[PDB]
């Protein structure tokens, strides 16, 4: 049973979803990537985009750009590891995409334009059974963070699911062991020192909705907002209105770090917390939550696919010496990598439960 | 008599041309900026963008944003030192712009989208008399570099003119005094090590016309094409087919350097060349061509309004010891600031020549 | 009566303390900078460093390099605006510095090698009557943040004064009015997102005492320690053990931002806190604390000489909506420029007190 | 029969040479690394430097840090792949290093300090049989570029050998096929847009020998000099006094590119030169000279061990269309990694020739 997926928007996350599908062994055997969609249908230019990444390197798979038939002027079929993917043209409305016809059942929505559960339904109107939004979703969609609440999915009810944001996926696992191990956050504020993204600008330009976010990106520390402010309360309803935060966008191109400052419900210590987070990383959060005892800096997390990886030393040293309630917890994440692995983990969970019931 | 100008595209070059008008003492008196055009009309947002620049800092003029009538919702008039500039909404076609209505005669075309003579003429159809494309132009518009061939301008024939590009305004000064002081160039190639611009990308992205241009801009050395390649031959026909080159877009926000390598027509020396450039700096090319004897790096050329500023020490330490024909000439330039100043000098030179005749 | 000073270690803070002295209009008239001490004595090189700065531009003063005698090989005296500063060679011990000879009474200890009280007394034995260390000090030196506790300085008891770090001169204003306006801080942790410094490395290199800190500076988010972790308790005895923090060094050359997360003593609001700080900013903290109501990023604080300028918007927008105990204060600072001005303002304060008593 | 080698200066090149020895299969069987030398004897700090590199990522090999006796305070032995390397304490004179005692015959000198052939013999007085200087040398040390002139090595008389610089290793292959294939280079001039290195400064600071080299590294285009200005004439004497160049140090942490403008000795075409370089890349320069047909940028050459990998499209698109003599040739290089592999290649060659005769 090849899960038939199509990628709408072959950008940073689209191309890293694609690469997490090939690197993890699933192309053409477990998941069938039927088609990819973006502005051009020049498969040679997509191959160029895949083969050479500034931040994550050359990939291990191989890519060819072949035509479907010599009647077409430019290569339109991509051939990865002998698997053929089709380069479909970008549609302004989700519904004008031929999903049903190409036989695509699960569509990964990663353009960034269709974050509303209502516009994303246009995929299903085009023929898709399910939709995963690689972002926070507005308008009613289900937001799941793997390792914390993927089980609340239901094939029957949830058809446009959302995998939250990179920072949610990092914060929430931290929050989830704090509650489940019962330290509890009474209240919590959080900062994500975060790499710049494709929504920012090389030099000072136009950004109407966030004035600061239009400042030259690679030469300014830019205050702005994070997506995990809302979404962690959505995933864990016990933190609704207990926790919020901001974002500082600094001049690195990938990897970010969460910096959570909370107050505990019961009296505890940072040694108890560090123990429970390591334990959790080895037992029930394994693969999603990780930890590190080394003096790592940010470029040591490029290509690290844990959702979140707790920094044991930066935490243990930077807390109040005899504290029972006021705690800092530092944790890292490759915003482009681990998040792209979680999208594929979610597709496959959903396909499993969709077959499990119908 | 105030020159009635309208800036279409209030971006890096739009806003710097505006600020140059204020810093030189022309607003309201010598130059009247009737209107600016961009993706919004919210003048409180153009205020912010004028008041805070990452590279060139805070401006000396004062900016206020007020509403034209109490009927409008968001402030839509700019007021720069008690002079009113209007914030007109952007049009997909130049012909649709109310230029004759607003009373604009000269339009500075700096959107980047209308570098063709004919899409630029839509301005004259919208009620403008003359257009200055802040870029090189296709379709046959007049290309004039100030200090070299601005005298070639005719009020009768040149309605869409072009002030070439930043690199062309840096290299043609140098090429000009080499041809005029009789050293000559037999053939020559050129390289601009240049700052990234707003067409480049924060993270690897789509750029289907120059594939490399699409790669993360601030973490890479990206080879690409320079404007001064085509344009130095248009300005000096003597260099047609004898001079071409490339760009290496490197991770800095502003200022670029030209690295010219040429073979001279007669047997000379680099000290003869160094003295002639210094001479031409102090005599005929003043304010256009400049020079330095100091050990400077790119950050020192921020806000240097010279088109070309020769580096006497880098040229001299990095040429062959007793050479008569093969030489290197190095020259800096603030690609944003100086080019903007030269646009204003062109507007003013055209507007005076037009009055002197009609 | 010129306050006889000499700067030991003319680097970033040494040249910004020097430009602060000249710019405020003090050189020659109120402060006589007798000598500057560094790894060289080539006043031509020192003058290359003064005239061109990558982050703070061309200075307002003029620097000339003169020979004290034609008997010396290279220029060894700096003439800044007609005034003569001598270039004395760098000693490995403060003690062997000719202070008593040169006439120097106040020494600004900005090498960053003699931060302990006792190696700092090495200048006094050698002739200086007073010493200001541009860094937190060990061995029991008096730590003073201007505008918070300079009233505690006593000419009799305190000869080796510490002006604390740049982050404590940003964090200590805000903790001072939070206690003075009785909100009070129960416990609190802080993070500074901070620009890389002279003590960091261009490529991965050696740093034996903090491992992460030797990593490539300009391409990593390097977690580390801050100086305000100790210093804010030395200055504000109330905060002894209630507040600590950490630093994240990010890829910008200058300007940083504190991000304090505290739990107040009483029940309050962020609009209450917002008013209290702004008020304080206009009244008793005017010149130390500042605020902004604008959407500014880090490069808008280059050359802002307030110790701490509070960002009203980023705070109000990124706090929990109806919270009474758990808050986040965000505040900027130009760690090179603001600090250096406090240095010149401590010399000036201490000096007059000494002249008041003896 | 292992070659016994010691590395002095375990910095960027020392650690990359170490990693090229383990990568190429050579550690413990073909090359035995007896000792590594740097500021510390802390095996743990060395292991942290090896395992986490910002640019080249995690090494494939495994590093442990053990104590050589229960008596030593801190781990002083590395155990890379079961092979034990000693951590010898850094010395001020090469001669005071225990090479004969340890049993070291070949010494990779890579501190950046002992670049004089006389200072380098200190190693042979310390007990070593040969010295390789990972940098151009003075005082008459024989200079070799692998792939161009290592056949000029005489076991007999060449004792302290210099592997030239990274730019001579990129430049000399290109210059070598142009003279061997009989295009010739009459006079030539080059420029290398180049990543910053460890001799540079994060923020503006001290640099007495090159004034510009002290300016903040990651925020300027810094003109400077190159090592291949001297060394290529020494490897290829045909080109002494005929070829020279300069350097621009830009804000990338690794990879650099050679922009070479030369005039041929005979009428030829850029198409012809393009074929010759591809041909060479495939036959006698294989593994040393490569080429690319792709639209690559600097980051695509990280971990590319060819010494010089020619850009076919950048060279072909940026030359004069009718030219027969005056050309531009562009070739890339990962300045840390390819040079490191070549140092191992020379040590290996040298050692086999020395065995062959004695
Ligand atoms: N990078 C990270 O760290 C990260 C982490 C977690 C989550 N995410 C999230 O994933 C999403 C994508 O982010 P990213 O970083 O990959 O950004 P990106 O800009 O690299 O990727 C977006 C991609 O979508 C493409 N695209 C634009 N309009 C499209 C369209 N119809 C419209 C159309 C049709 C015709 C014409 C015009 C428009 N149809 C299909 N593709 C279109 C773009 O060309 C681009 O390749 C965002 O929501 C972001 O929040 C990013
Ligand atoms: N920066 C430098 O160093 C430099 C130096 C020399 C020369 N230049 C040249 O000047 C030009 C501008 O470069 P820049 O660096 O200022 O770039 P920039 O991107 O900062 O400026 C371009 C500006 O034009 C605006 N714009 C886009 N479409 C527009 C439109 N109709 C279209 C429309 C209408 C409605 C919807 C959609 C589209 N009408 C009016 N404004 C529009 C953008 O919002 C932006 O503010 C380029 O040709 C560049 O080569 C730059
Ligand atoms: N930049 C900021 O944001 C900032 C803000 C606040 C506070 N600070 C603090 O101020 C201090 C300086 O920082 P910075 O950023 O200016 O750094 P910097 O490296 O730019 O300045 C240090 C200066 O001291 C010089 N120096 C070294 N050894 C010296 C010596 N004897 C020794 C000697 C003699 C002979 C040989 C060898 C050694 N005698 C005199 N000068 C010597 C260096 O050449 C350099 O110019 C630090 O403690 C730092 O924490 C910096
Ligand atoms: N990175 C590149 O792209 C590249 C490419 C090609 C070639 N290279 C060349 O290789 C050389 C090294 O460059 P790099 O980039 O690796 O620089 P780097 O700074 O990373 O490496 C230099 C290493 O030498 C160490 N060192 C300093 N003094 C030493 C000493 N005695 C002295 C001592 C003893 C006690 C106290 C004080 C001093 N003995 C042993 N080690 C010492 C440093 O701690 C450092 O680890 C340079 O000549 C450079 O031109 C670099």
């Amino acid at each position: 049973a090849p899960i038939k997926v199509g990628i709408n928007g072959f950008g940073r996350i689209g191309r890293m979803v694609f690469q997490a599908i090939c690197d993890q062994g699933l192309i053409g055997t477990e998941i069938d990537v039927v088609a990819v969609v973006d502005m051009s249908t020049n498969a040679e230019y997509f191959a160029y985009q895949m083969k050479h990444d500034t931040v994550h390197g050359r990939p291990k798979y191989t890519v060819e750009a072949v035509k479907s038939s010599p009647s077409v002027e430019t290569a339109d079929v991509l051939v990865v590891n002998g698997h053929r993917i089709k380069c479909v043209k970008a549609q302004r409305n989700p519904a004008d995409l031929p999903w049903g016809k190409l036989g695509v059942d699960y569509v990964i929505e990663s353009t960034g334009l269709f974050t509303d559960k209502l516009k994303a339904e246009g995929h299903i109107k085009g023929g898709a059974k399910k939709v995963v939004i690689s972002a926070p979703a507005s308008g009613g969609a289900k937001t799941i963070v793997m390792g914390v609440n993927q089980h609340e999915y239901s094939p029957a009810s949830h058809h446009v699911v959302s995998n939250a944001s990179c920072t949610t996926n990092c914060l929430a696992p931290i929050v989830h062991v704090l509650t489940k191990e019962n330290f509890g956050i009474e209240t919590g504020l959080m900062t994500t020192i975060h790499s710049y993204t494709a929504t920012q600008k090389t030099v000072d330009g136009v950004s109407l909705k966030d004035w600061r976010g239009g400042r030259a990106a690679a030469v300014n520390i830019i205050p702005s907002t994070t997506g995990a402010a809302k979404a962690v309360g959505m995933v864990i309803p016990s933190t609704k209105g207990k926790l919020t935060g901001m974002s500082f966008r600094v001049p690195t191109p990938d990897v970010s770090v969460v910096d959570l400052t909370f107050r505990a419900t019961r009296d505890t210590s940072i040694q108890e917390i560090d123990k429970a987070i390591k334990k959790a990383a080895q037992t029930y959060m394994k693969g999603i939550l990780g930890f590190t005892d080394e003096e790592l800096v940010s470029a040591d997390f490029i290509n690290d696919n844990r959702s979140s990886v707790y920094d044991s030393k930066a935490t243990l040293q930077n807390n109040l010496p005899g504290e029972k309630r006021f705690f800092k917890v530092v944790s890292w994440y490759d915003n482009e990598w681990a998040y792209s692995h979680r999208v594929v983990d979610l597709v496959r969970y959903m396909a499993a439960k969709d077959a499990a019931s119908s």
